[PDB]
C-alpha cells in the first residue's frame, strides 16, 4: 500500500534526525514519491508527525514484550526505561523529544498521552503478572503501584536535567532499584 | 547591610509575591521601593540578578514559615516540607518556585537560585530524617541522604504527571501517594 510505504517512510526519519526533519520533501524523497502523493495520504504534517510517533511508540511496546527476562522484576526494570537497553534508545529518545512538543503540536500532545497510558497499562500488567506468579506482593493497589513507579522514573529524571551538586547519575539504576524493592518485593 | 539595598529587596520579594517574575521590572520594582530605577541600578546588577536574589529570600522565608507551623510528629513534619499538604498561607511561595523552575533554562541567575533552593530543600528532608531517626520514629532501612533525593523526585515527579492531564489521574491523591511513599521509606 502506498501510505504504509510513506507511514514506514516518516519512522526512520524520526527514530534517526528526529521531529523537526519530518518534513513532507524530507520523507517524499526518501520513500521516493511525489510530494503531492504526501499530502494526499495524511491530513497534515502534524497529524503524520503524531501517527508516526504513536505507531513507533506500538513498535517500542511490541518488541518489548519478546525480550527474555530471567524474572519479572527484570522485565518491570525494562518496561520502566530504567535498563536503557542498546536497541531502544531510539525509541526513549523520540519519547523524550515529543515531550517537548506538547506545548506547541496539539497531535504530538495527543499522541503523547496516548501513549504514557498504555505505558501505565502496561505496568499494571506487569505488576498483576509478578503478584499472581509469586514474585510480587501484594501490598498495595496495582494501578496505583503504576503511577507511583512512573511518577518515580519521569520525577528521578528530571532531577538530572537539573545539574545538581552531590547527586549521582551512577545511582539512576539503584534508586529505581530500591523503589520497586520497597513496593513490589 | 545597605538599607536601601534591602528596601529595593523588599520591594521585588513583595511584587514576586503577589504577581510574579513578569511584572518584576526595576521600573515597577522602583515605584514599589519609593526610589529612583538609577537606584536600583546601583545595588543589583540586572532585574534578573534582582529576581533570583529575592526569589531566594522568598524561599528563606517560606522555609522559616514552615518551622513556625505547630508540628507534633516528625513524619508530619515532612509532609509540609514536600508541599503535599495544601496550605493557604503558602501556595503563593510555591507558586513561584513552579515559576522559577521554567526560567531556569532563559535565565543563568535564576537557574544558579534554584539550584541552591532545592539543595536546601534536600538539607531540610535530610535534617528531618535523620531527626525521625534519633527519636526511635523512623527506621534506618537507608541513608537519609538517598530517601531525601527519592523523596524529592517522586513529589516532583508526580506533579509533573499531573500537569499532562492524563485520563485516570487523580490530583486528590497526591496527599495519599505522598503519605504512601514515605511510608515504605522510613516507616
Amino acid at each position: 500500500q502506498r501510505r504504509e510505504m510513506i507511514l514506514q517512510a516518516a519512522m526512520q526519519i524520526a527514530l534517526a534526525e528526529g521531529f523537526t526533519a519530518m518534513t513532507v520533501r524530507r520523507i517524499a524523497t526518501e520513500a521516493q514519491t511525489s510530494t503531492g502523493q504526501v499530502h494526499h495520504h495524511f491530513s497534515s504534517a502534524s497529524h503524520l508527525k503524531a501517527e508516526a510517533f504513536l505507531k513507533l511508540m506500538e513498535q517500542l511496546d511490541e518488541i518489548e514484550q519478546t525480550l527474555q527476562t530471567t524474572s519479572q522484576f527484570q522485565r518491570l526494570f525494562i518496561l520502566l526505561g530504567a535498563e536503557n537497553i542498546d536497541r531502544l534508545q531510539p525509541y526513549l529518545r523520540l519519547w523524550n523529544e515529543a515531550e517537548l512538543l506538547i506545548e506547541q503540536d496539539i497531535e504530538i500532545q495527543k499522541a503523547y498521552n496516548l501513549a504514557m497510558q498504555s505505558w501505565h497499562q502496561a505496568i499494571v500488567q506487569s505488576i498483576e503478572c509478578g503478584q499472581k506468579e509469586g514474585e510480587f506482593k501484594n501490598r498495595s493497589n496495582s494501578t496505583d503501584i503504576a503511577w507511583r513507579l512512573i511518577a518515580f522514573v519521569c520525577g528521578l529524571e528530571g532531577i538530572y536535567k537539573l545539574g545538581l551538586q552531590g547527586l549521582a547519575e551512577e545511582d539512576f539504576k539503584r534508586h529505581t532499584e530500591a523503589i520497586i524493592r520497597l513496593e513490589l518485593l
